């Protein structure tokens, strides 16, 4: 099913899950056992994140076909970093010929432990270039999403420039966007209001990742650019070495965030889920969405 | 200044006030003494909720105090020419801001507000700024949130510059209304209207009010302290403060306070917010 059509039905909120590349073959089988269990939940779409800069490229195509084999709807993450325009086009074709109908067009992170993006010398620079590629080569045969940053990309120089680049990416041909994770709902609603004033009408799905360890915060603030609201931050940093209390804190905070988002009639919620972590399952149970 | 211009030019969220009207000459003078007191706060605009002779005089009086009136016009209970007449008198007085209404929040011939918006634009073009009411919680007795939103879109398309919502106690329902509006391609400013729950409850005793859902934790807090009006007051103020702090963090263009002259509720709310 195309995500644009799932969204168009307005059948209540779409719940989606994003997983991380498995470390070894037993972890891979464990992850697919988890996706098999997940089908009962009837997720809207599932994905596993892309790019060890390129990847794992044949691996990520294979994982999308395996997800489809389970009767789940894969969203293929497709990046431009570390790859020529022609390599990007090749991988794109491999996903679509494999029956992937949903693509998330992204710039992609730089390589591990490197902070500054530098384009491939014969590659794209901006995700909006990949969106335009897909639309010109496939049109409506696929449904295309992009990332959105309610608190702004760390590398942008103001929220208003950031919004203007987001509008350009939507106009290149997005059907929906999924946000970077955030912990303060008011910054998501405020992004939605900037987007509304800018006449952007596409569905924008909030992305949520419950805090599961204190060591995540540095990735969250510095790399993802998400602020941690004061009351939450206080609790976390008084409990860093009680991983039991950090987890329960993160779960509680995510439950309350998602409850408000669902009461605000968001088009769906996209959950960033560590492969082994029970954080997301606990959130869903506490919300009444999954059996205890 | 026209409200649409105040909004584009704002240096920060705009605060406006809407007073429920007085019952007697005593309460009339106290209201305008409050309004003069208010000049020090530099409110974006002020108004008084819905007898129309006195309405025009009130607008002139507010202007006389150096305040910017948002004049209310309703289609309810009057002919078309009467409506155009009150309209002309407002605009002849130098009122440049008009709120086109059927019902006039917090309260619960032309038939539709949209027809009055369209009349204003026919007669005055863009030389006035026109708002309408918005209902984040709809008319669920009556239609569907979807049908409600279609009606709002039509009213906006008649020529609104901005909307001010009916009061709400659950911010999520205001954010959900904005999201519905976004998906419908409505980009005009829409200001959240807030009334401390005390005041609303007081008001509902006296007249018919437009509905505003009371969330679980607030409804429960109210009931435990149910007798102890200074407790109940405090609960109302604390709830309105938290609502507004979240609204401002979410980049609302302003906040519109519905107030009983009269109650200490709205004064306390502004005070704790550091306004
Ligand atoms: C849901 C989600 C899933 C993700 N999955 C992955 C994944 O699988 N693999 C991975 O490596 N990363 C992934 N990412 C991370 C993402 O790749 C990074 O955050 C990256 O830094 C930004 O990607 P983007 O697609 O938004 O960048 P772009 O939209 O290309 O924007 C990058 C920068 O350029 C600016 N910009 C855009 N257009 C212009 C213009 N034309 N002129 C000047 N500046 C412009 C933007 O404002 C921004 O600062 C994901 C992020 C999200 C939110």
């Amino acid at each position: 099913m195309k995500i644009r059509d799932l969204l168009k039905a307005r059948r209540g909120p779409l719940f989606s899950f994003e997983f991380f590349p498995p470390k070894d073959p037993e972890g891979e089988e464990a992850l697919f056992r988890t996706l098999e269990e997940l089908k009962a939940f009837r997720p809207a779409f599932v994905s596993i994140t892309y790019g060890a800069m390129g990847s794992t490229r044949e691996r990520s195509v294979a994982w999308a076909q395996r997800i489809q084999s389970l009767g789940l709807n894969p969203l293929a993450h497709l990046t431009v970093a570390g790859q020529s325009r022609k390599e990007v086009a090749e991988v794109l074709h491999r996903f679509v010929e494999s029956g992937v109908e949903n693509l998330l067009a992204l710039r992609g992170d730089p390589p591990r432990g490197e902070r500054v993006f530098r384009p491939h010398p014969e590659g794209f620079r901006y995700a909006a270039e990949l969106v335009a590629l897909i639309r010109e080569r496939y049109g409506d045969r696929v449904s295309v999403g992009g990332a959105a940053y309610p608190e702004g990309h760390p590398e942008s120089e103001s929220l208003e420039a950031d919004l203007r680049h987001f509008k350009a990416k939507v106009e290149a041909g997005l059907d929906f966007a999924i946000t970077q994770l955030f912990f303060n709902n008011a910054h998501y609603f405020g992004f939605l209001e900037r987007a509304r004033r800018a006449g952007i009408g596409i569905p924008i799905l909030p992305g949520i990742m419950p805090v599961t360890s204190y060591r995540q915060l540095r990735r969250f603030t510095e790399v993802c650019g998400a602020s941690i609201p004061g009351p939450l931050l206080a609790k976390l940093e008084r409990h860093q070495d009680d991983p039991k209390a950090v987890l329960e804190i993160g779960v509680e905070h995510a439950v309350r965030q998602v409850a408000e988002l669902l009461e605000a009639g968001v088009e769906g919620v996209h959950f960033y889920t560590l492969n082994k972590s029970p954080a997301t399952r606990m959130v869903l149970e506490r919300l009444g969405l999954r059996p205890a």
